[PDB]
């Protein structure tokens, strides 16, 4: 029968027998050894939690949510059936998720394997499907009243959304608010976000401005366009904005923290070293590097952050260049980080160009004096994309809303009805660089090349510009 | 006389001065104890409970933190112990001036009753200052303390108030304007006031607060800027800096200016209004003023505080039947009803000269729908509220002196477009509220097809739900759809 | 009317179904919104600003959580709406009779004044909700709601007081027995009321507060026991029980019986008994009542709260000259000097007729010491202060049911041996306070002689602070060394 | 270098003095990022992810708090800036010595791994201090910043240890006598890493913390007793000192002594006794350790942490084929089945050499009971649980030094019946927990049977259950 598991940030959760039998698998189990934050533990010493505990957070939360719409709304005729399945989709969207977490997808195999289209959502769908194969999960289902043939798909959907208009099958247009619930494609607004707002901020130590039980509570479906969807009372519109606002301040305080970025970046690096010679066993005895582990999920399975002590604390000479690596990571000789500057104007940045950045800044001749000259491999350039979720779109112009005088009739709001002091753009990038070489006058030099680069692509004055590179700023006429 | 410790949720266990604790323990201090921060707002947040004395010893904490913090940090800045009291007096002492309700008494009822006359809490916290001194010997405490009650009751004022007229303050010299910065900063409102406040708040409403004050704290450094030692904070910090701001707007958005809070602010406000006539407060001498004059003898305002609401609520006298009644209104939550929320477009700007018209203008407005009831003037109360960063149409950060790590001596400025393209455009904005004093459903209605009609008139933006409120009225107006 | 949303500190956000609301927007029940939760104990923490609105919101609240959850877990039970909210409306109203300053209003200023009559809050809270239901047609809704007001208003009366005279209850039969022992259970104290305060109190006083009750209402179950359907706790979580009562144990130590608290309930009491014969409340048919005599008119006690304080602080009256003064030295922190603590020994048990006589026995010990000044019996204040886990002497955990996770619906008993030898071998304790009403340090000096001669004489234990204060007296005493 | 600031969500910004930054980083130091300060816990308390080494930051930064606040309110004392170092050092450094798991490597794996030797996580401090120090020329950087390493290394190690060994500590005189009871207080128990432990420990469970260090460092003063300048407590705050150890009790109760966290740390530890013939760990030369010897050499000991358990659990040598499998039943959740609880009655009391021969007396029960199947020694694990307020049958409130505001410089002794006598009698007990390593019906069943039997022949406490779980065994009992 239901256990209860204590959650510091949500309490006495009671988790059904049916995601109880989910969650004791290895495949569950493995996101107890994967940080939520990655690198970031390097930074904000709090930082300790792992996708794990996230993962029951989401699940309880979905269960929150689809609970309180059908108690407000019998009329939907929502089932436990339907309610096991948001859960099991809540649980199960992080499986995907590897070593230190976005830094593996996000870093690593772009890099590695440059050809592939990869995201830890694709991955979460084949972690699914392997634990429930693995574990005979199917007859459980069934004993509980679910239909895997639907359901599977049903689950799969709500992760990744279609698999191929009503472009679902496991459900009907009529539940079609079931899909907004777990990871909502259209604007962003789900309950993994409430999650994890609530449980970095009490691990950062930072503070949460955003109140997801009140959202709940003025959660009603209506009909839109020919579907039901999840509407919210128009009065809380400004707390959705924030919602966002949180989202960016706590990527600007925390998930980009300049420091942490680096961090992943070496242990990246680092891993890129060790892919040639790492083995995990797959499926069958086979064997697989770090890099291909994602296409056996038996392999995957053991592929967790423990790679990291792995590689530190191996002998094979094979392995020196990428164990020196973490090694300076202990003793905290990192790359230094030389400045953060922006784009100007319509000027945007693209991913086929970030190879050839280093370069640019190495090739800048900045009118100074200098010891060392430096080259396009000694720079490192981080290229951060903030949005508010939809890239230049502003994802509340994506949602639906509802008044009290007629809860039952949908309603769209205009950013003009609600703030002038709201945000004119919902997009923008982040340039961040970092030099290795680490001595007092290799970094002297970098600062140099930097802010004159900055000043050749009519960047934005680095904040402490005039005082790194004094006699580089004043070329600049609108910098003064 | 050695230090007292106060446990306060808020900030834990705070240490007081025996100075402090003797400003504390008078009847003028004590006072604070039956004013409501947040005034109105208990009747919607019912864990807003707090009144402005906790407030004023947060403040007066705080004040305390950063001062020390700065004198640690640079001793070179040659910071006092008798520069720290006055600040922390300062601190304590800012919000002596507030009324029954708080803002609802300077920002409402002060203006309606004696609309001639200029007043703000600032001027009486100056007042109620001078009248504790003098009416409970401090002066001989301050002295033997260490204080020079000459340049330091002046200096402790101008932080308050700023200067009661280069540089323009008597209390202190330009090399400790850093001092200034603290209690209330004119300059660019980035003061202790606020972190108080945000944290105590927040903590009573359930609302959780995004600010960090011990991390600026921290990061806080003196520099010299224009001939002046001011207060810098670190350059990487200026994104926290403006979520203050944010954070700010956010809790005014929520909780500070919420509809009902503000009507029943209003409520109160007009049932203080009708009883001015009939109450009567002891001054200096035996001496007779009203809740209204109050404000002209300290002795009379020290006994003005919350308690009024109950006086009048409890009376018997039939001179009150009629602000009683209003009160009574309010226990049986009937009140006056929200119609909408609109705001100005593009330069169009409210003047305080016209509020008193406006109820008249939504009354005129003619809408083509079928109304049982005709509305009238007197039946409409339209509440204009200036939403900003607190400096009007400007950037507080543009008034924001950084310092980098390389070379944390040396003072920076710091632009929006160097920080941030999600960040507004605009740093003020007004808010139409329209309240209906007839509550029933047909006088309801009918209100709300004046309200549209009247923004529709007027120019002004689509109230969120107008197309469910007054259907019949939307249409016409083509940008709206 | 649909249901409201309230955003409460401690719980978050609240549902309110309408009929509560109604309940709620009466004079009777918004009057408890001037009642301060822990009376003079805002004079030593200023963060206990809260009164006994919010604390009721919250109890009204977790006995529909608590309920709902039974209902959920056990179908069985045949729980109806009806049920939750009747008892959703006992939790809200079981503070309705708190008088001024809470428990020093029943605890201090009633004794003294009225002792012949017998009075608590629990008592009052029935009048009150009697009053508050035919003042303001509250029975029609709850018929349109589906309650019998015949039935319901009866079973809401006893969840507050116990049964109005076997099964002693009318309001609801045996098998819905569990639904008691809710709001105010009068078998072993576990209920819903201290959950709130523990939390509430705790976050507002900035103590932190050890107990769990989300987690004990989802362990709780209904078992039959002695023919009647009882809430029964998991057999495990008897720990948590026995921590529950420490916590409440502590927080009196710490907090409510603060001795600075307690002595400026006292002054506040001594103030009231001097103001008694010259201040006047209206009731019924306009007329007349004192403080004292409010409690037996209604409509009087509902103006009756926090308020009166004020109204003799602001007093010109010279009748009331003596009263006023009394609050003045409050505010000045001119309070009653605490001398110090001390408890009986082995059996020794004191009475509440022998308080009377204290004093004076104080008075009358006669230190072997050098003395200025000679103390008499009115310089004397002595509290007595019974400490224990809800029931005299008894162990309320010996009077709580559990069961196991292998038979759900098995109930059982666990004794103290089976849980701990780390736990109280007893209950129930005195605590003695003595303080002095002569402050001056030759008085002070006296007053320390006394008591801890008195102390000796009555073979009591030794003050913590005895050899400090009194050399002389502490060596007589074999035992204290 | 000049100093840092590191956000801890239990105290905040705490600044770091570039020594102990130096310190810090250090592979010595960062191994403690993966060591989990609750063990097994974990597998339990999902908010528990913490690991020591955020611990120790918190317990650096209370030391310091303590000794400032001293020296603030008593210039008197002389304590200088090379005092308030070391004993910060102290602070940061007393949980050096830890192994896997914390406290299941040395009170579990160690204790029947190698039983003949006699060793603790003090003493591995210790070692790995002088390790720390010497690995990383850190001696000369002591100088620089006015410490004496001959004195005050000797300072810091008596600080965790005690004595090496009339006034036995070397590293400071009598005069400062105080700055020892700061981070490990052996008088009576009270220190800021009890502080820190109820903050971060109560934030990460979900449970809430009862006691204010805050307060206690505003009230504590230092003044003579015996010759000797002790810490001493303001008179009234004794309340709060007892429950100090209420709260410390309470959460071994709830959390550190879970029945179902013990039998992890208990499934943990047989693993590893399975594998310490066959792992190997590389210490000083190339020389080769097991889990078991990596204690006798610091360079091998560095590198034993929490991730032997997954270095285990993804081994593929048959050699390990045992060892893995008690970690993959950990996985599924197949653990040991918790039987029930009770405890020895009167003066009985229970021995450890008496702890191996426990198994076989519950087999050796016979319950006049039918059964299917008969069980054995090897069948069942039994715990014993030795709770106490830290100094055995000892009161630690009758080793505190009180003053009062009269006579602040005056120090003075208060009993516990000055106190309450709502107060505990005892301050020590034992619990015993049984537990069955068969796990399906019939088995566990039967396991009932003969603990309650053997509770009944042993003239134990009955257990709660007894009455449902064993109603034939439990009438026999008079007293029952
Ligand atoms: N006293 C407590 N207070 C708060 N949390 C607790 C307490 N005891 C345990 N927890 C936590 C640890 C677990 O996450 C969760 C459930 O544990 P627990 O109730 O002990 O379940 P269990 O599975 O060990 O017992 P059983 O299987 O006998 O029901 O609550
Ligand atoms: N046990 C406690 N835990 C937490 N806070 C407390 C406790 N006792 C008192 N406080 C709070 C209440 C007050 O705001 C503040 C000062 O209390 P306290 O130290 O009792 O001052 P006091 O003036 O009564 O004692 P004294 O004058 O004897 O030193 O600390
Ligand atoms: N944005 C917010 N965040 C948190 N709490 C809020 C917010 N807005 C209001 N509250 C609080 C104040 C109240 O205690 C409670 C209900 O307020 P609110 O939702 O404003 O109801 P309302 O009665 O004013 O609106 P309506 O009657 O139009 O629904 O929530
Ligand atoms: N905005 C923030 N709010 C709260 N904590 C933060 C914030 N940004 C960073 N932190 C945390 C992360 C670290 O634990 C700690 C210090 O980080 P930070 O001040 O960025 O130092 P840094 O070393 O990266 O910058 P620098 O070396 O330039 O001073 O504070
Ligand atoms: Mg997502
Ligand atoms: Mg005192
Ligand atoms: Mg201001
Ligand atoms: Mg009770
Ligand atoms: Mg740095
Ligand atoms: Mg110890």
């Amino acid at each position: 029968t239901m256990k209860v598991i204590n959650d510091p940030i949500h309490g006495h959760i009671e988790l059904h027998p049916l995601l109880v039998r989910i969650i004791d698998t290895p495949q569950f189990q493995r996101l107890r050894y994967i940080k939520q934050l990655g690198g970031g533990y390097y930074v904000f010493p709090g930082a300790s939690h792992n996708r794990f505990e996230h993962s029951l957070g989401v699940g309880y939360l979905a269960g929150c949510l689809v609970h309180a719409l059908g108690e407000k709304q019998p009329e939907l005729q929502i089932s436990e059936r339907d309610v096991l399945c948001v859960q099991i989709a809540g649980l199960c969207r992080n499986l995907g998720h590897g070593p230190f977490s976005h830094m593996f997808d996000g870093r690593f195999i772009p890099l590695a394997r440059p050809e592939v289209k990869w995201t830890h959502e694709q991955g979460s769908v084949m972690m699914f499907e392997h634990l429930i194969n693995s574990n005979g999960i199917k007859p459980v289902m069934e004993q509980y009243g679910l239909i895997p043939e639907e359901d599977i798909c049903f689950i799969k959907e709500q992760i990744v959304g279609p698999l191929e208009l009503w472009p679902y099958k496991g459900r009907p247009e009529n539940k079609s608010f079931l899909y907004e619930i777990v990871s909502n494609k259209r604007n962003g607004i789900d309950v993994d976000k409430w999650d994890y707002f609530a449980r970095d901020c009490h691990h950062l130590g930072i503070q949460n401005n955003f109140d997801y039980k009140r959202f709940i509570k003025f959660a009603r479906v209506c009909e839109v366009d020919n579907e039901l969807r999840i509407c919210a009372r128009d009065k809380e519109v400004g707390n959705l904005y924030d919602m966002f606002h949180t989202r960016n301040s706590l990527h600007r305080r925390a998930y980009q923290h300049k420091v942490g970025n680096i961090i992943d970046t070496m242990i990246t690096d680092a891993f890129l070293k060790a892919d040639d010679y790492i083995e995990i066993t797959g499926a069958g005895g086979k064997k697989y590097r770090i890099s291909t582990a994602i296409d056996d999920m038996e392999a995957y399975t053991k592929l967790t952050d423990n790679i990291f002590l792995e590689i530190l604390y191996s002998t094979d000479p094979k392995l020196k260049d990428a164990r020196e690596i973490l090694k300076q990571i202990e003793y905290r000789n990192l790359f230094k980080y030389v400045g953060e500057t922006q784009p100007t104007g319509q000027i945007k940045i693209k991913r086929e160009d970030y190879e050839s950045l280093p370069k640019e800044v190495a090739s800048a001749k900045p009118k100074v004096l200098l010891d060392v000259k430096l080259k396009a491999e000694d720079f490192i350039v981080d290229v951060i994309n903030m949005d508010y979720g939809m890239q230049e779109k502003n994802p509340i112009d994506h949602v639906s809303f509802y008044c009290k005088t007629a809860p039952n009739r949908a309603i769209r709001i205009t950013k003009n009805q609600v703030s002038q002091l709201l945000p004119e753009k919902f997009a923008e990038q982040l340039i961040r660089v970092y030099c290795k070489k680490v001595d007092r006058k290799s970094l002297y030099a970098a600062r140099q090349y930097f802010v004159q680069w900055c000043a050749d692509r009519n960047f934005t004055k680095p904040q402490d510009g005039d005082v790194i590179a004094p006699l580089i700023t004043p070329q600049k006429k609108e910098w003064n």
